[PDB]
This record gives C-alpha cells, sequence and structure tokens, in this order.
DNA sequence: TCAGCGCATGG
DNA sequence: CCATGGCTGA
C-alpha cells in the first residue's frame, strides 16, 4: 500500500488519495482557478455531492450556479456530469481517457491514488514541488 | 496548433 | 487596464 505523505505544501490532493474521483474532482476544479477561490467550493459540491452515482445523473444548471464564482462554470458542470458518468461506467485504468480529465490531473492520480510517484514527471507548479520534496525525504520514510 | 471557456485578483 | 490562476473539440 502506497499511501502519500503530507507535505509543508498542503496540496489538497494531500487529504483526497484514497477518493480517486474526489481528488480528479479537485484538479477539475483547479483548471485556471487558484486554489485559494477553487477548494471552498469544492467542499460545498462534496457535501452535496459525495459520489460519483450522485454527479452522474444531477442537474448540470444546479452545479453551474454554484461554479460561478470561480468562472468556467457551465463549461466544468457539463465536463463533471459526463466525468463522474464516465467514471461510474466504463473501464478505464489510467483516468487521462475520462472526459475533462487530461495530463495534470493524470500526474495527481499517478502520484497519489497509486504509487507511480518515482516514475511521474510533473508539469503544474504545485505538483513539482510536492514531487522534487518527494525525492528528498522519501529515505526518511521508506 | 489553437481558440475558447470565465470570474478574481495581482501587477 | 491586461495578465494569469487545464482541457476539449476541431
Ligand atoms: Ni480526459
Amino acid at each position: 500500500k502506497w499511501t502519500p505523505p503530507r507535505s509543508p505544501f498542503n496540496l489538497v490532493q494531500e487529504i483526497l488519495f484514497h477518493d480517486p474521483w474526489k481528488l480528479l474532482i479537485a484538479t477539475i476544479f483547479l483548471n485556471r482557478t487558484s486554489g485559494k477561490m477553487a477548494i471552498p467550493v469544492l467542499w460545498e459540491f462534496l457535501e452535496k455531492y459525495p459520489s460519483a452515482e450522485v454527479a452522474r445523473a444531477a442537474d448540470w444548471r444546479d452545479v453551474s450556479e454554484l461554479l460561478k464564482p470561480l468562472g468556467l462554470y457551465d463549461l466544468r458542470a457539463k465536463t463533471i456530469i459526463k466525468f463522474s458518468d464516465e467514471y461510474l461506467t466504463k473501464q478505464w485504468r489510467y483516468p487521462i481517457e475520462l472526459h475533462g480529465i487530461g495530463k495534470y490531473g493524470n500526474d495527481s492520480y499517478r502520484i497519489f491514488c497509486v504509487n507511480e510517484w518515482k516514475q511521474v514527471h510533473p508539469e503544474d507548479h504545485k505538483l513539482n514541488k510536492y514531487h522534487d520534496w518527494l525525492w528528498e525525504n522519501h529515505e526518511k520514510l521508506s
């Protein structure tokens, strides 16, 4: 079992690893959006949308106005509905193949949800900080 | 390759 | 004020 450690950077992925869907939802929330804005909205979403089954069948207009202050409301809204639907339906392995999930959300999955972390090469800053911090203190862990 | 989605905040 | 905080469809 992998179970990624918590860093000083405190990425939201650090507490979302045990729920691949929730982590992947967080990545979507972080597209062209600061963590300061996105993260609190993520929680208000998660309380009203705890599962991929709940988000699968849902009113995409009803998530949209919740994503309003962030921007990209109906874009993400219809995207999440499909992704959550695509989540519980298809067979995947690596998450990229799911709609709305590109390289970033995949690198997050590969690092946090499984142990590829040594192999994975990050793009995003936050991920790269965590990844570089890993190679340093990993011997002090396991 | 690339427009396009989108509001908030910092420079 | 005009930058900047991923991904798809095409
Ligand atoms: Ni995808």
